């Protein structure tokens, strides 16, 4: 039940929960948990053409405040003021304490580029990563209830069990856990 935890912009993340993180090869952080699981994912897709990447996986406090301030700025930018830009930033980037890159069990992942294109790894992982214990976290049908638009790059640890229900019922985390 501990890789089911919930965090969202209604349910915070408690600041009692510490994660035992290592580091990745590419300096990149995620809890250890999940490591062999992630290790097994990307194996699985190089063994099918696809070579995916970690963009982004543990992130403190301040660095979700960072992409947040990028983010608003982009809007202000664009003629958005400072409420409608911090509104229109929390659709896509969560507020800080609300974001499960806290929780070291989110992983952005990308193509590497010079092997496989974004839209196959993407594809690949819509229908491979259940195996492994991961989620597609926001599908773009599910927007109204996980509160973040369409992020085909964000994935979350489950567990395998976990997974693979929800991808076969087609629901998101926060259906799932809905009795
Ligand atoms: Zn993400």
């Amino acid at each position: 039940e501990w890789s089911l935890i919930l965090v969202n912009r209604q349910n915070p993340i408690p600041a009692q929960y510490d994660v035992e993180l290592e580091q990745l090869s590419n300096g990149e952080r995620i809890d250890i948990r999940i490591s062999p699981y992630l290790q097994d994912l990307f194996d699985a897709a190089r063994a099918d053409g696809v070579y995916p990447i970690v963009a982004s996986g543990y992130r403190t406090t301040e660095k979700q405040q960072e992409i947040m301030d990028e983010k608003v700025a982009e809007y202000k930018a664009k003629g958005y003021t400072s409420a409608q830009a911090k509104a229109a930033a929390e659709t896509w980037v969560a507020v800080p304490g609300t974001s499960e890159h806290q929780l070291g069990l989110a992983v952005d992942i990308n193509a590497d580029g010079i092997h496989s294109t974004g839209n196959e790894v993407y594809r690949w992982l819509d229908e491979n990563s259940y195996r492994f214990g991961f989620i597609r976290r926001y599908p773009p049908d599910k927007t109204e209830i996980t509160g973040v638009s369409n992020e085909p790059w964000h994935y979350r640890y489950v567990g395998i069990e976990a997974a693979t229900k929800i991808y076969h019922q087609g629901l998101c985390l926060e259906e799932y856990l809905n009795t």
